[PDB]
């Protein structure tokens, strides 16, 4: 197994993937790592099962109606990876915890969202359909930039989606299109 943590690249106390090398922090894996279950397959090998056991699921979809899938199991634990991929991006750490809004010539949204209040979230099985789940993971690139506006520092905003948009497509399967 590996001596990082896959999520933040740091060591410490880890757990180990009995079925792939790699290891996590408790609260950097998504869901949490689990108090018991020998052997334990990280989220990685989960979705790899997924993919395994229905081939044609790799076929490609309409987001539309990827959008409206009810949060049935297999689709709650494709979102909890997709957030996983975002927080495996170093740049996560400016949208993962509550934010505050006080600059000269900009207001705050009027619907604050953080990555941290998405994990929350889905741990609490507050998402109905898969929609719930991207509309705040996009709620927080376009607070963000509508917030920052001219200032350079926007470009952590589109940079941050650009991952979330990548990975959403990979694993929802979205049909590609030029
Ligand atoms: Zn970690
Ligand atoms: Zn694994
Ligand atoms: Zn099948």
């Amino acid at each position: 197994n590996s001596n990082i943590c896959e999520v933040c690249n740091k060591w410490g106390r880890l757990f180990c993937c009995d079925t792939c090398p790699r290891s996590f922090h408790e609260h950097c894996h998504i869901p949490s790592v689990e108090a018991n279950k020998n052997p334990w397959s990280c989220i990685f090998c989960r979705i790899k099962t997924i993919q395994e056991r229905c081939p044609e699921s790799q076929s490609g979809h309409q987001e539309s109606e990827v959008l409206m899938r009810q949060m049935l199991p297999e689709e709650q634990l494709k979102c909890e990876f997709l957030l996983l991929k975002v927080y495996c991006d170093s740049k996560s750490c400016f949208f993962a915890s509550e934010p505050y809004y006080n600059r000269e010539g900009s207001q705050g949204p009027q619907k604050p969202m953080w990555l941290n209040k998405v994990k929350t979230s889905l741990n609490e099985q507050m998402y109905t359909r898969v929609e719930g789940f991207v509309q705040d993971m996009r709620l927080i690139f376009h607070n963000h930039k509508e917030f920052y506006r001219e200032d350079k520092f926007t470009r952590l905003g589109i940079q941050v989606q650009d991952i979330f948009e990548k990975n959403f497509r990979n694993i929802f399967a979205i049909q590609e299109t030029s």
